[PDB]
């Protein structure tokens, strides 16, 4: 302390016109001796003031934490941009400096499976509806669960892994009771990522 | 500024199979050039042990040493909950440096083992992807392999552990394969080792369906 | 003067990552007048502390039994490490040293069996259920019997003998109700043995 950790915007942040996406500068560990903390942010090294610092924040274990958030443009985060948070307090011999930029390489549009209950689970009264979205680059990216137009909440994604060829795969699990399986049921596995036309891509299944 | 210490448990596949040896590491960074040299003093629930291995030191880039100390521990004590603690002395500093390490508490939980075969529309592609979901389990210490016909097979990757709604956990493993092999209908196993299960072992096939 | 005695462990201690092995060192024949009995332990030729010895114990001959008790890693012992008690008493022109080690030799994988009941034994109330385990070295080995994820505790099992090929074979008896075999309930012959990969095999068996 006092350290700084630099975030990127959320993976449906950078993708829709609807959303706003935005890189978060957060200081930790900043001391009672040491309150006021400046930022400075620079886009491709550009200086840049339209940053929204918030107040310091007493945490629990006795240091504050202070956040400056940055409004990127959906096309600047998707074309490479840099984003430079600079970190100043009288505690540190020089400010501390992080940048941050979406993930370089050629993107990847991931491919979308879905794979039915394994017949050994058939026997439990809940059964799992699984998700392989593979070959995706770069890794940011979006799944979410419908079934009728509605969305499903009973589901948890694993975060992307690193496959042996470069790119990203993942799963999702879906949980649901067996009854609702055996109705017929169509459930849908919708996938966000910038390689996707329109972003967005949706794969369904049912019992064959 | 001063060494740090970083203390690591032994792996899954050390701790469940017995002719392995599971081994607590205890790391020591940020060591100087004047200073160099680390003393370990290891213990166990408390009582001081003597059978550590001490490694040769390495040099960082930073113009540091990184000192490894790495203390075998028996893999019925590992199991049962004892505390393995590491002591570090250093003439830099002031006083020694000492952490401690168990296994995570909490009930365990046996993992269930689910195969899936490809896709239907994977099936159009030169390789199919086989999938391994290993659910249920606590904690998430666990060891995914898979193996072909018996024999050990390693184009395959498999997730971290993932915190389920229920307090258990979850990961899947992704086995690839070439479609020809597959459709020879050669067996495929997903392996898990994890200390829940009766034999600290588990095995689910998968293989063509007519 | 003196004699020593170095036993191994229980070969199913080395098999059960849960047990305990151990080398075990008894001196008998110590005499009242030196009593005294010092034990170094060595693995490799390397000396190790954490041996237990415990109390001396006077015999009803008037000497003393005095024992050390030395625990041995699970691997230490089946990669075939050696181990050596050095006994030292007043009444001994020189220390006694004695070793023991795993028996050497390349290992055999179990070939696991199943055998139904005779066709005879049908007509009583309970059956045997037969497990064949052979070619198998060296001769430690665990075998156990489970029905439906649990485990069945009504069996009996012969120990290794000495086939004519240099490796070992036994047989495991489980004995069940005649109508538990009958409504086709699987049983199931588990091994542990350091030659199977995973040191696991598993074979079952139910009415055909
Ligand atoms: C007082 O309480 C506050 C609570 O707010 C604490 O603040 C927390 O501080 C934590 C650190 O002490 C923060 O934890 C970080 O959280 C990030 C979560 O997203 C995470 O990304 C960070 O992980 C990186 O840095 C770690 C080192 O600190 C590494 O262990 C880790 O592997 C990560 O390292 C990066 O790895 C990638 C590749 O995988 C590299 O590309 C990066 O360059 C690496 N980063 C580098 C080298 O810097 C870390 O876990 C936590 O966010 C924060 N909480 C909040 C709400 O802000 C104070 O620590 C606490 N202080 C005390 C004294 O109690
Ligand atoms: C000094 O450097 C050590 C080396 O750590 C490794 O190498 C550097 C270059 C990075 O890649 C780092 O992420 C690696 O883990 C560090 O162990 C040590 O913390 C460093 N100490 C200081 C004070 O910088
Ligand atoms: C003295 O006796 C020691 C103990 O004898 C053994 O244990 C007792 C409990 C009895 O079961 C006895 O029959 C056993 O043989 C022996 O270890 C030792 O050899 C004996 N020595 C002499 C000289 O008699
Ligand atoms: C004091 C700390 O502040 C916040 C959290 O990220 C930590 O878990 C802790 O509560």
């Amino acid at each position: 302390g006092p350290s700084v950790f630099l975030f990127p915007p959320k993976p449906k942040d950078t993708l829709y016109i609807t959303r706003e996406p935005e890189v978060t500068c957060v200081v930790v560990d900043v001391s009672h001796e040491d309150p006021e903390v400046k930022f400075n942010w620079y886009v491709d090294g550009v200086e840049v003031h339209n940053a929204k610092t918030k107040p310091r924040e007493e945490q629990y274990n006795s240091t504050y934490r202070v956040v400056s958030v940055l409004t990127v443009l959906h096309q600047d985060w998707l074309n490479g941009k840099e984003y430079k948070c600079k970190v100043s307090n009288k505690a540190l011999p020089a400010p501390i400096e992080k940048t941050i930029s979406k993930a370089k390489g050629q993107p990847r549009e991931p491919q979308v499976y879905t794979l039915p209950p394994s017949r050994d689970e058939l026997t439990k009264n809940q059964v799992s509806l699984t998700c392989l979205v593979k070959g995706f680059y770069p890794s940011d990216i979006a799944v979410e669960w419908e079934s009728n137009g509605q969305p499903e909440n009973n589901y948890k994604t694993t975060p992307p892994v690193l496959d042996s060829d470069g790119s990203f795969f993942l799963y999702s699990k879906l949980t649901v009771d067996k009854s609702r399986w055996q109705q017929g049921n169509v459930f849908s596995c919708s996938v966000m990522h910038e390689a996707l036309k329109f972003h967005y891509t949706q794969k369904s299944l049912s019992l064959s």
